[PDB]
């Protein structure tokens, strides 16, 4: 009754798996319009045959290219005929200290998680520019508040992240566009258990219990505790909201 | 359908007026049940009659008398059954430079700011540990995250706020108690509008246009906007977060 998405079109960004699918989900619940744009062409296909839904629409989308970011924009306008919401959620993560890092993989970090959204919010805005309203929601971290060990690229793009929805709050609220971000802390994704084993010893299960015992919740964030997030940032709920970051976190940086 | 709100009790201090009277509105709109605690007697009665919902108590209350703290929390348990959520509201300002403020003065904002505060999550977290769940929600400000001229006091008992939320989340999530805040902006309350009168020059509606300029949005919040992400708050949407602090200030801090 209260969060009034009925009909309002959404574009998420890695929107096939992890936070973003669970976002999917989470939006279409709400009889929102989602198009998901994302690099992986079989797991966007697959989601749309699993949710076969009216409501949802894929389009492959590199987000480091600037024309497919304008592609993907122009898809949710002629798929549904307006946007009025992007969340920026595309990232990744390359586990390298500062001294032995490739160029070429700070580089990769670094234009998904800030170029990307650069681009994607570039043409968003310009089309939400035009239609007088607009709504943009950033995947931060809790590598943008403080320092996750041993991926700096990280840390570094999510404060990028933190800065840039603050500067486009800033430059877009006398055009009535809200931009806020969420900061997740540590969330059990499919992703993240490769992260888990690639960089921690023991076993799967052994690893979650050691990271479910950092938070003082002691377990691990579900995507779908993310998406709820932005259901809300999307929501006329947030309504007085702007430049803002919602920790969910299970209180991690409150110690 | 997702709020889940449903025969939850919620224990809302100062709930008479302004955003607190605003969140009992919102609050029975979900279909919680609401307890006011509030120390005029003659406004909250009042309030009782209008609103004439079964879901709604009064109970007289001054959050700076331990004695009628616990008196609140065990109304609430009375009434409705137990206590799922309790929202520290109740705040006062006085106008008053360090250099010439009266003890008295000083210690009338602290103890209503945070003295009360701490009171009633005492006598409410009794409960809510012996229940093996909970929630608790304060009211904090942009005062809590720099300074608003003029009023140090209160910007100090809203630094107090602050810290209290999160030593309480980081103290009590192993017992399932989250605790966030909500750090509001200008927010055009009747009680707001005679500070306005009382420390600017000009009409109200004159003093209420320069208000609402130093605002990105351009506009002053209004106490639903507030109501709504106490709703955020204390529903299951937000079951991964707590110590944390969600700022509705319409970009204030951004900039
Ligand atoms: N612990 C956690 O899980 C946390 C996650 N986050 C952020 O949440 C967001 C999503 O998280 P997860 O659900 O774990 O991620 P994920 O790895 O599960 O999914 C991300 C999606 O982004 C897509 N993607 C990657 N590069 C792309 C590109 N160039 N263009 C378009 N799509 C691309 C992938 O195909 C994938 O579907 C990321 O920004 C991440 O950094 C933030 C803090 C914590
Ligand atoms: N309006 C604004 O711009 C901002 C407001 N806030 C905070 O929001 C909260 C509510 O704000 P408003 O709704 O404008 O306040 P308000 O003045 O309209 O209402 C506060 C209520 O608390 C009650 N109260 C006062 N002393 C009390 C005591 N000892 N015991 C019990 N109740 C007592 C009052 O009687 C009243 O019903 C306060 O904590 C305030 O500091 C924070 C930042 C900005």
């Amino acid at each position: 009754m209260i969060m009034n998405l009925t009909d309002k079109t959404v574009l998420i960004t890695g929107g096939a798996s992890g936070i973003g699918y669970a976002a999917v989900q989470a939006f279409l619940g709400q009889q929102a319009n989602v198009v998901v744009a994302d690099i992986d062409e079989a797991q966007g296909e697959a989601m749309v045959r699993k949710e076969n839904n009216d409501r949802l629409h894929f389009v492959q989308t590199d987000i480091t290219d600037e024309a497919a970011c304008q592609h993907a924009v122009e898809s949710a306008v002629h798929t549904f005929g307006g946007l009025d919401v992007l969340i920026n959620n595309a990232g990744i993560e390359i586990v390298a200290p500062i001294h032995e890092m490739e160029l070429s993989d700070w580089n990769k970090v670094l234009q998904v998680n800030l170029t990307g959204m650069f681009l994607m919010s570039k043409h968003a805005l310009k089309h939400m520019l035009a239609a007088g309203k607009g709504n943009i929601i950033n995947t931060c971290s809790v590598g943008g508040l403080v320092a996750w060990p041993d991926i700096p690229a990280y840390n570094a793009s999510k404060g990028g992240v933190l800065q840039l929805t603050k500067s486009m709050a800033v430059d877009y609220a006398k055009h009535q566009i809200r931009v806020n971000c969420v900061c997740p802390g540590i969330i059990d994704t499919p992703l993240n258990e490769k992260s888990f084993l690639e960089n921690n010893e023991g076993t799967l299960e052994e690893i979650k219990k050691e990271k479910a015992k950092v938070n003082p919740l002691l377990r691990l964030g579900k995507p779908e505790e993310i998406a709820n997030v932005m259901l809300f940032l999307a929501s006329d709920l947030s309504s007085y909201m702007t430049g803002s970051a919602i920790t969910a976190d299970g209180g991690y940086t409150a110690q």
